[PDB]
């Protein structure tokens, strides 16, 4: 199981993902499913995975590998590629060479900035083909994906501030680690400001965070509050 | 698809489920999944289904073929014993000629409490308590947070009818498949009887308003939060 979702918003790109892989209920691991490329002043990258581990773990292997064996041109790569279209083509190829190497369900969501565009979102379908974001639906979900989703339709917009976003993910968070277990703390989330092209703002949120912890309670607590103000149903 | 909801609460039951069917997203048709029986004074019973609608139509039919000619809702003593009756049928309705029919069933019969249950595709079911005072079958996500953060045993019966339109609404709003008129019924304790019934149409303004306030206070909610 997973939970990851990310933010494409005005000021830029905000990831966010758990880290809780199981091979059954009754034996647990910790994984990291945020994975970053940076070449310094030029471009950043972030990719966030779901699905089964052995199969994400070998497109991020691929990733890594053709960033490491440079030796061509015509085989594109995640720092050779010229706008993020073609970066998430790369991670599509990823995906489609790793399904050939020898179900296959990976999904993913990738984004980040390349110098002379905008910072742009996709999320990686199975098959290798992706789709942009748009301030329509300024947000992708990959893995359980509907626990979290009624508070991101009635809160979320694509002019939120960075660390607004980042607070409204936690709640999503919060709401999606209390309904499925398979989902787990800690939380990895990482916030891009436009025109960088560095992360500095990084954090770990383990499971004993107390801001974690009197956010989600605070939540609760204005959502009791607010549905009392709502008037009685007559039957 | 579906989306039913049943609470069990102090002062008696409170009943809901949406009526949208479809054979494809495409292709959608409207039917009432709330089924009631009642003898005056005796007993009351409410079932609410999900899954196929062959299926679960199959269960009703047999419900209501074995009253009219082997215990039925009836001549059963308990609701325990009520919810086998259920049970059974479901089993029967599969051995006659996947599978997949999931029922909420709940009611009173004269001697002790309301009682409430869910039905699984097996015919085998579980009974609800004040630790989880509800229920949930069809599409159970997207209205689930609502109800963990707010849902209690102690809860007034149009309270909990409140609660349970909102999370209606959130599942609406994310899954096609569940759609409106929406009928709900509350039940009171030791009346035998079923007075407030309601099917609230997709036209109802109760519920269009129920639907703003709510996205305006989770908004006007998380901007406190921020300051």
């Amino acid at each position: 199981g997973t939970y990851a979702v990310a933010f494409r918003l005005e000021r830029g790109l905000v990831f966010a993902a758990d880290t809780r892989t199981n091979a059954g209920v009754d034996n647990i691991a910790q994984y990291k499913k945020l994975q970053l490329w940076r070449q310094p002043g030029e471009r950043v990258f972030v990719l966030l995975s779901a699905g089964n581990l052995a199969a994400t773990q070998a497109v991020v292997s691929l990733i890594n590998e053709h960033l490491s064996q440079e030796t061509d041109d015509e085989v594109t790569t995640l720092f050779t590629a010229p706008n993020m279209y073609r970066a998430a083509r790369v991670v599509g190829d990823a995906v489609r060479e790793a399904r050939s190497i020898d179900g296959f369900n990976t999904n993913f969501i990738f984004g980040g900035q390349i110098k002379g565009e905008r910072p742009r979102l996709f999320q990686i379908y199975p098959e290798g083909n992706f789709i942009e974001a748009t301030d329509d639906t300024p947000f992708f979900q990959i893995g359980e994906h509907k626990y979290g989703k009624p508070i991101l339709d009635r809160v979320a917009r694509s002019d939120m501030r960075l660390g607004e976003a980042a607070k409204l993910m936690l709640l999503s968070f919060d709401s999606t680690l209390r309904s499925n277990l398979s989902v787990g703390m800690p939380i990895d989330l990482v916030i891009y400001e436009r025109d960088t092209f560095d992360v500095t703002r990084e954090k770990r949120i383990s499971a004993d965070d107390e801001y974690f912890r009197n956010l989600s309670n605070a939540w609760s607590d204005a959502l009791r509050q607010a549905f009392s103000k709502i008037e009685e149903f007559d039957v």
